[PDB]
DNA sequence: CGTACGTGCGTTTAAGCGGTGCTAGAGCTGTCTACGACCAATTGAGCGGCCTCGGCACCGGGATTGTGAAAAAAAAAAGCTGCA
């Protein structure tokens, strides 16, 4: 078992952050492609504050 | 005190109206399946707890910066003399 923060190249979690839209009422379903999306642009703007 | 705006003329222009004519593309129905919820077992990433040790908070003291008053350098602006 590797992460998915892994498959797709990032620090960012993917698998919390995948978790945190299932459980925060945004939408009923998510993609997988979402999560990971999400976290790298977490990731970026949070690469361009530091 | 100067002229940029507001006013009220005429002159020009194209917005709006009503109508026709085409068709892109919005928006729908139905079929199919790839893609996500779901579950359960698994099990490592991430948590709280805790201990070091080096960066930052603080201090004192000297070096530098910056303000401001009053005293020079200079510029300037009037009164005085002669003046072709
Ligand atoms: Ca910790």
């Amino acid at each position: 078992a590797k992460t998915r923060s892994s498959r797709a190249g990032l620090q960012f979690p993917v698998g919390r952050v995948h978790r945190l839209l299932r459980k925060g009422n945004y939408s009923e379903r998510v993609g997988a492609g979402a999560p990971v999306y999400l976290a790298a642009v977490l990731e970026y703007l949070t690469a361009e504050i530091l």
